[PDB]
C-alpha cells in the first residue's frame, strides 16, 4: 500500500534534432515502411559489437549468449516491439545517442528532404532511430548494458525525451524499441507486410530475425 517513488529525468532533443523530428512527423513521406529497416540496422549493429567484444572476453555473454532479432506486433495495444540482444546502452549512451547530441548528418538530411528526396536516405545521414516517428507517436526504448541498469527512454517528441530505471520486465542484456503505432498505421502490427517488409529491406542482416505472431 505506500506509495511508490520513481525519479525520471526529462532532457530537451538537440535543436537539430528536434527540427528533424517535426519534420519527420509533420510532413507526408511515402515510403514509411524503411522505419523497421533502420531499426533492424541498429539492432545488428549492436549484436555486432556484443559479438566482437565477446570473441575477447567470452564473460561479456554472461547476460545472455543467443545473439538475434525478435519482431513483435502487438494489435490489442498497437505497438510494434523490435527486441535484440545487442550490446546495449549505458544510461549515458542512451542520453548521448538519443537525443542530446548534435549529429552531423541532421541539417544535410533535413535541406535534403526539403528538396524532396525520400525518407530512405536517413540512415545515410546517421538519424535512422528517427524514422520511428513516420509512423509512430510515441516510442518507448528499454535497454540493458552490461555495465549498467536497464533504463527506459521515452519520447512522443514534442521537444523533450525521458529517460527512468526500467521497472519492466528484466532483459538480459539488448535494447527494446516499443512503437505506439499512430492510428493510420496498423498494417505494420499484420505478419504479412513485416514479412515484406523485412524480405524487401532486411534479407541480408547475419542474425537470425523471428517474427512473433498472437
Ligand atoms: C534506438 C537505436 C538502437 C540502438 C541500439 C543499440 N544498442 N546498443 C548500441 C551501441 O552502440 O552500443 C546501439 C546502437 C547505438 C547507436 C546506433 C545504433 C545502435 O545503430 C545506429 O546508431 C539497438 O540495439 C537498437 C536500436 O534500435
Amino acid at each position: 500500500q505506500p506509495m511508490e517513488e520513481e525519479e525520471v529525468e526529462t532532457f530537451a532533443f538537440q535543436a537539430e534534432i528536434a527540427q528533424l523530428m517535426s519534420l519527420i512527423i509533420n510532413t507526408f513521406y511515402s515510403n514509411k515502411e524503411i522505419f523497421l529497416r533502420e531499426l533492424i540496422s541498429n539492432s545488428s549493429d549492436a549484436l555486432d559489437k556484443i559479438r566482437y567484444e565477446t570473441l575477447t572476453d567470452p564473460s561479456k555473454l554472461d547476460s545472455g549468449k543467443e545473439l538475434h532479432i525478435n519482431l513483435i506486433p502487438n494489435k490489442q495495444d498497437r505497438t510494434l516491439t523490435i527486441v535484440d540482444t545487442g550490446i546495449g546502452m549505458t544510461k549515458a549512451d542512451l542520453i548521448n545517442n538519443l537525443g542530446t547530441i548534435a549529429k552531423s548528418g541532421t541539417k544535410a538530411f533535413m535541406e535534403a528532404l526539403q528538396a524532396g528526396a525520400d525518407i530512405s536516405m536517413i540512415g545515410q545521414f546517421g538519424v535512422g532511430f528517427y524514422s520511428a516517428y513516420l509512423v509512430a507517436e510515441k516510442v518507448t526504448v528499454i535497454t540493458k548494458h552490461n555495465d549498467d541498469e536497464q533504463y527506459a527512454w521515452e519520447s512522443s517528441a514534442g521537444g523533450s525525451f525521458t529517460v527512468r530505471t526500467d521497472t519492466g520486465e528484466p532483459m538480459g542484456r539488448g535494447t527494446k524499441v516499443i512503437l505506439h503505432l499512430k492510428e493510420d498505421q496498423t498494417e505494420y502490427l499484420e505478419e504479412r507486410r513485416i514479412k515484406e517488409i523485412v524480405k524487401k529491406h532486411s534479407q541480408f542482416i547475419g542474425y537470425p530475425i523471428t517474427l512473433f505472431v498472437e
